[PDB]
């Protein structure tokens, strides 16, 4: 047999071709390659009802749908041999409420759920999603519109990078959600089919991954700026952090294609405004949930380790004697400490130390040491680092977290058929509902986490 999903395709193209067809061999053939889809669709065992026995109610139920939706084709196939061309052409039109009915709610992203009409109804908010929605990219043009006057940096190209992943991630999956609360969450009136809601699935792993993947960016810029000698040659640092940012986009993309590969699964979540990778216990679900969870978090994990170390020579460094780092090996000359080994007793300034005094680290000569400089600029973009780390630790663990968890859970977290608990469905809901926040709020550590900002905003205390 064919997939369930083969044969609505087939049940479309059809419909397609009855509506602007003229005669009645046209509509008669197009007919006729729709009853033997529909028959074959009866033989078919949607996800749906994986559990299910053939005997089962819930699967004689669907099977019935076929013998309407047969019936149906043969009353209008009736018409066609008739030769009555617009009859056959009307008959055939009101299959299309017909195949929601009987195929569109067990294509495959279509878990199973009791949510009631009556749930639905309230849950349904568009005006408040499109509120939340317009808040976000309102903020994320803010922060562009503060960096258009700012600026050449690596830190600032991957910030830049994070506000338009963010703008356009609540923007496209904005679109959609509100959408479906608009819709009330009925799936075929915004689109039929799986299609939207697969796009929708690799759109919210892309924007998932980006931020997450970019901030880890940001912290290694940090890490690497600060801990290496302070050579900033912009033009090539912002064209090598662009390409870092379409390889971060790539590889954001590349994982959010995998369940269009077999690796894992798109499927709507509870409300039904929304679809993500499948919290199953399948192979796939597992290695794709984890795939996705291990690389968000290992990203914030990444962040801390980079950050503190960063602020750690941050706060070393901006503080005591003037530091010369060594422009090979970027050890840093502490006259705090000296080099005592090699006759440099500490409290030995710099400008103190011999030409035939080599970097006890690497071995090259004085004249590869640089003056470590204090700059506000540093500590403008460690603070908007560490706002931006802390911003995807408070949003994005949670989450990372729970989908682990699901996806690892004892006893299996999702029933055969696909089905998940009010309580999982709701928790996933709440946490993805936080993760949303990061997109909102990472344009707010720019707009605030500034010099400006504590400077105008400071005789308030
Ligand atoms: C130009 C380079 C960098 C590659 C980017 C190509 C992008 C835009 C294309 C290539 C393959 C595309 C995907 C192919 C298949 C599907 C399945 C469909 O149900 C929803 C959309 C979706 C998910 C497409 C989204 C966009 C996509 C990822
Ligand atoms: O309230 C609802 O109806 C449920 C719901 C809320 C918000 C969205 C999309 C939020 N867009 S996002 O912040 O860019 C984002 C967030 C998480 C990921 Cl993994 C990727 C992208 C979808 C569904
Ligand atoms: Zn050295």
């Amino acid at each position: 047999p064919a997939d369930l999903e083969d044969n609505w395709e087939t049940l479309n193209d059809n419909l397609k071709v009855i509506e602007k067809a003229d005669n009645a061999a046209q509509v008669k053939d197009a007919l006729t390659k729709m009853r033997a889809a529909a028959l074959d669709a009866q033989k078919a065992t949607p996800p749906k009802l994986e559990d299910k026995s053939p005997d089962s109610p819930e699967m004689k139920d669907f099977r019935h749908g076929f013998d309407i939706l047969v019936g149906q084709i043969d009353d209008a196939l009736k018409l066609a041999n008739e030769g009555k061309v617009k009859e056959a052409q009307a008959a055939a039109e009101q299959l299309k409420t017909t195949r929601n009915a009987y195929i569109q709610k067990y294509l495959p992203c279509f878990r199973p759920t009791n949510i009631t009409l009556e749930e639905r109804r309230l849950i349904a908010s568009p005006w408040f999603a499109a509120s939340f929605c317009v808040v976000g990219l309102a903020s994320n043009l803010l922060a562009l519109s503060v960096l258009a006057g700012a600026r050449r940096s690596s830190f600032l190209t991957f910030l830049c990078g994070l506000v338009l992943t963010d703008f356009l991630g609540l923007l496209v999956t904005g679109t959609i959600v509100v959408s479906q609360h608009a819709a009330l969450f009925e799936w075929h009136a915004v689109d039929p089919g799986c299609r939207l809601c697969r796009f929708m699935g690799v759109v919210m792993i892309f924007f998932g991954l980006s931020p997450l993947l970019l901030g880890a960016a940001m912290a290694s810029e940090r890490y690497l700026g600060i801990t290496r000698p302070f050579s900033r040659p912009a033009v090539a640092s912002q064209r090598r952090a662009w390409a870092t940012v379409g390889l971060v986009w790539a590889a954001a993309l590349a994982l959010g294609l995998l369940p269009l590969l077999g690796v894992g699964r798109y499927t709507v979540q509870y409300p039904g405004s929304w679809c993500f990778l499948t919290l199953g216990a399948e192979s796939g679900d597992v290695a794709f949930g984890l795939l996705f969870s291990m690389l968000g978090g290992l990203s914030v994990g990444l962040s801390f380790l980079l950050n503190t170390v960063s602020v750690a020579t941050l706060c070393h460094v901006y503080h005591g004697m003037k530091k010369y780092t060594c422009t090979v090996c970027g050890y840093i000359y502490n006259p705090e400490d000296g080099d005592p080994d090699n006759g440099v007793n500490p409290g030995t300034d710099f400008k103190d130390i011999p030409d035939d005094w080599v970097c006890p680290l690497c071995g090259v000569g004085k004249d590869q040491f640089e003056e470590v400089e204090e700059r506000d600029s540093e500590v403008e973009m460690m603070a908007q680092a560490l706002g931006i780390m802390v911003v995807a630790s408070v949003c994005w663990l949670p989450l990372l977290v729970f989908i682990a968890q699901t996806v690892l859970r004892n006893p299996p977290a999702m029933s055969p058929a696909g089905q998940l608990s009010r309580t999982t469905e709701k928790e996933l809901l709440i946490y993805l509902r936080v993760a949303t926040w990061n997109q909102i709020l990472d344009p707010w550590v720019y707009i605030l986490f500034r010099r400006a900002v504590l400077r105008r905003l400071q005789p308030r205390l």
